[PDB]
């Protein structure tokens, strides 16, 4: 691969929480700490939608594409879900007793996964009503962060401040397993490495670190330094061989993904970074950041998101 990081986009705005790319609009989702989200073409530059949803922070917001729908959570403890054509409030129900941190949407059955710092994950299903299917408990502090297994959605990895990842599967009320991590400051984020070659997860702390997994094993394959405060995410690219990292020291980073060893930094100018987005299919390998002081869009570069796709 060849890094050759554009901007393709940046705006100020208040702290930004929570993002999202649309699949096959050019659209990014920001969610704000003062209950606003943002719906923006990047590539026009131009707002497609904006909605005051709350008054408190909105943490986490998702695309449901083949709905139409954004789903957010916010620390009011409520799950709403907008149509973003129309505008409709489709649903707003009480979701936790405590802030919501973390959504994640089944990639092809109608379930949405909410992490709170009530301790719990929720799984919550749209063609029943929204009801509430199961609760996953176990975990002894804040989840963080939740994310289905893209190779097997009938799993997810939970990311909780007890030092943690617990890995559940649909319908089981004890996780499959549970994954000491040696993050003492707790973990802030989980991703999976999404190919097959691998079964890779990643966890990102305050305490400076982010580690890859062997899901498998559950060893400690590697842990990758250099950020100088709270990390907030680290990702997994789904197309190139990299890791992406974001920290309160204000910088984004970017890992070879094989060798463990930092290929680029950057300050974008936005104070801290708190959330992390990719083009779900590596379209002109675009990546979204939010931060204290606004958002931006990046493309890392022109290598092919498929392969002889030229």
């Amino acid at each position: 691969m060849k890094l050759d990081i554009k901007k393709t986009f940046s705006n100020r705005s208040d702290r930004v929480k929570g993002i999202d790319f649309h699949p096959t609009e050019p659209w990014v989702l920001t969610t704000l700490y003062s209950g606003r989200v943002e719906l923006w073409n990047y590539e026009t530059q131009v707002e497609v939608r904006s909605i005051q949803v709350t008054e408190t922070p909105v943490r986490a917001g998702k695309f449901i594409a083949r709905k139409n729908w954004i789903i957010v959570g916010s620390d009011d403890f409520r799950i709403r879900v907008f149509n973003y054509n129309t505008g409709e409030k489709v649903v707003d129900f009480e979701a936790h007793p405590d802030y919501i941190r973390s959504i994640a949407v089944h990639p092809t059955k109608p379930y949405v996964l909410s992490g709170s710092d009530d301790l719990t994950v929720k799984l919550w299903n749209w063609e029943n009503n929204w009801a509430l299917e199961q609760t996953f408990e176990g975990h002894e502090h804040f989840v963080m962060c939740v994310a289905f297994n893209p190779k097997d959605p009938s799993t997810f990895a939970s990311g909780c401040l007890d030092r943690t990842v617990k890995v559940w599967s649909l319908g089981q009320s004890t996780p499959n397993f549970t994954l000491t991590t040696g993050q003492e400051r707790g973990v802030n984020y989980v991703d999976y490495y999404p190919l097959p070659d691998k079964p890779y997860m990643i966890t990102a702390s305050d305490d400076l670190t982010i580690k890859i997994w062997d899901y498998q094993t559950k060893s400690c394959v590697a842990t990758l330094e250099g950020h100088m405060s709270n990390v907030s995410f680290a990702v997994f690219h789904p197309t190139l061989p990299i890791i992406i990292s974001g920290s309160e020291d204000g910088t984004l980073k970017i890992w070879n993904s094989s060798t463990y060893k930092v290929e680029k930094t950057l300050n974008v100018g936005l104070e801290r970074s708190w959330c992390i987005a990719t083009h779900p299919t590596g379209r002109k390998n675009y990546i979204a950041s939010g931060f204290d002081n606004g958002f931006t869009v990046l493309s890392l570069g022109n290598d092919e998101h498929h392969h002889h796709h030229h």
